[PDB]
């Protein structure tokens, strides 16, 4: 039962080299982890066949999109980690779904932006990792600062590589008074 392209231990299940996320893992696995993936992009409803995920892990994985309500049918999901990939895209609906979401990570992806109210509808979201991006100081991640100010959950200091003038300026002590827009 366990997927041909997966390898499943005790309680878990790790995929490498994955063409395209499985639909058939066992109910039993209740943590995922997909390892140099084939398959660029996650779509929509991806997970809606492994309700019993509480844990989820994309590393070193190049993705174009992660399209909006591709977490959709995972209420029991606490901890998702995407880490060590290339992801040209994020949507600002993507993690619309997760009520349930304790820990975040989206450390280490090299994102030039977020989308606003991308952390919108989060409320379990306790501790979220953005250190190890390529974010670049503009008024689109405006929001962003003031999501840092407004946020229960605990987010460690990133800054911003551009513009060149403003490089590696701390993120969290930024506020809205800073930037004209
Ligand atoms: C975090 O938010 C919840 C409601 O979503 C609230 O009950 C709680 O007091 C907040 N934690 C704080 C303010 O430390």
């Amino acid at each position: 039962k366990c997927p041909a392209v997966c390898t499943c231990s005790k309680d878990n299940a790790l995929c490498e080299n994955a063409r395209s996320i499985p639909r058939t893992v066992p109910p039993d696995v209740i943590s995922l982890s997909f390892v140099r993936s084939g398959f660029t992009e996650i779509s929509e409803g991806s997970f809606l066949f492994t309700p019993s995920l509480q844990l989820l892990l994309f590393t070193s994985n190049s993705f174009d999109v992660i399209s909006d309500d591709a977490f959709i049918g995972l209420p029991h999901l606490e901890y998702l980690f995407i880490e060590n990939n290339n992801i040209k895209s994020i949507s600002r609906h993507t993690f619309r779904g997760l009520k349930s979401l304790i820990h975040l990570s989206l450390a280490n992806n090299n994102l030039q932006t977020l989308p606003k109210d991308i952390f919108k509808g989060l409320d379990s979201l306790t501790n979220v990792d953005l250190r190890g991006n390529a974010f670049n100081c503009d008024c689109k991640l405006k929001w962003l600062v003031e999501w840092l100010g407004h946020t229960n959950a605990t987010v460690e200091d990133i800054y911003c590589e551009g513009p060149p003038e403003y490089k590696k300026r701390k993120i969290n002590s930024l506020s809205p008074k800073d930037f004209d827009c």
